[PDB]
């Protein structure tokens, strides 16, 4: 159900970010035969060297634009012309990482607790859709508004087949500070690898954009897991937040938490947010 879209139908206004991928302009979507004026995000990737690489960039688009839920982030259309060219919905406030660094002053403990809600409500949906995300992170959910958040950037994404429970990568390509350990020692990402990266991303909500394992080398980060170390309680996390991140790193990953009891543990604790977050001036 991919949608091509040809260069006349949008307009490039001005460029919101890059990065080794390509360029992300901020621009306008006329449909073809249309007058309605619709605020896009356009990715421009660089060009792809081999034909893997461009089945990727494809593989990438499908699933993208087949996710149709209010917290995972779609795909509207594709343009095709010396390069690939993917748009999407303009999230006018970007990345959640990003977000929270810059509004650390600003953010109440039911903003944070709403966000780890809608993360755990997207990841659940793509659980049933049988998708391993395998980089979910802060740097990788977009804000819509403050109070709606959604989770994009499937270019690590794996679909489970019919009777599959686990993907079997070939190689590295996840950040380790993200990893599940049974991810790092046998390449092994299922959805309770997920619910590991999902613990982190909460982590990092709750540190307001701090790094994982700060100052640590990639190469170390299996040697800490393997003696039984974490991620420290950020500041503002009560006994109760800070365990529910401590039970998405345990060893065993079906000793996890699932994405479906995340959003009923974390909708509860955003009905009474000062009881379980404790910011300064909240
Ligand atoms: C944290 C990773 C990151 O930067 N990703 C990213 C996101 C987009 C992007 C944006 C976007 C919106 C707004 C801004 N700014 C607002 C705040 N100012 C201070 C800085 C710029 C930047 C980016 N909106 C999007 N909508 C849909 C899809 C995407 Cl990817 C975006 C662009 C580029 C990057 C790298």
């Amino acid at each position: 159900l991919l949608r091509i879209l040809k260069e006349t139908e949008f307009k490039k206004i001005k460029v919101l970010g890059s990065g080794a991928f390509g360029t992300v302009y901020k621009g306008l979507w006329i449909p073809e035969g249309e007058k309605v004026k619709i605020p896009v995000a356009i990715k421009e990737l660089r060009e792809a060297t081999s034909p893997k690489a461009n089945k990727e960039i494809l593989d990438e688009a499908y699933v993208m634009a087949s996710v149709d839920n209010p917290h995972v982030c779609r795909l509207l259309g594709i343009c095709l012309t010396s390069t690939v060219q993917l748009i999407m919905q303009l999230m006018p406030f970007g990345c959640l990482l990003d977000y929270v660094r810059e509004h650390k002053d600003n953010i109440g403990s039911q903003y944070l607790l709403n966000w780890c809600v809608q993360i755990a409500k997207g990841m659940n949906y793509l659980e049933d859709r049988r998708l391993v995300h395998r980089d979910l992170a802060a740097r990788n959910v977009l804000v819509k508004t403050p109070q709606h958040v959604k989770i994009t950037d499937f270019g690590l994404a794996k679909l489970l087949g019919a009777e599959e429970k686990e993907y079997h990568a070939e190689g590295g390509k996840v950040p380790i500070k993200w990893m599940a350990l049974e991810s790092i020692l046998h390449r092994i990402y299922t959805h309770q690898s997920d619910v590991w990266s999902y613990g982190v991303t909460v982590w990092e909500l709750m540190t307001f954009g701090s790094k994982p394992y700060d100052g640590i080398p990639a190469s170390e980060i299996s040697s800490i897991l393997e003696k039984g170390e974490r991620l420290p309680q950020p500041p503002i996390c009560t006994i109760d937040v800070y365990m529910i991140m401590r039970k998405c790193w345990m060893i065993d990953a079906d000793s996890r938490p699932k994405f479906r009891e995340l959003i009923i543990e974390f909708s509860k604790m955003a009905r009474d947010p000062q009881r379980y977050l404790v910011i300064q001036g909240d």
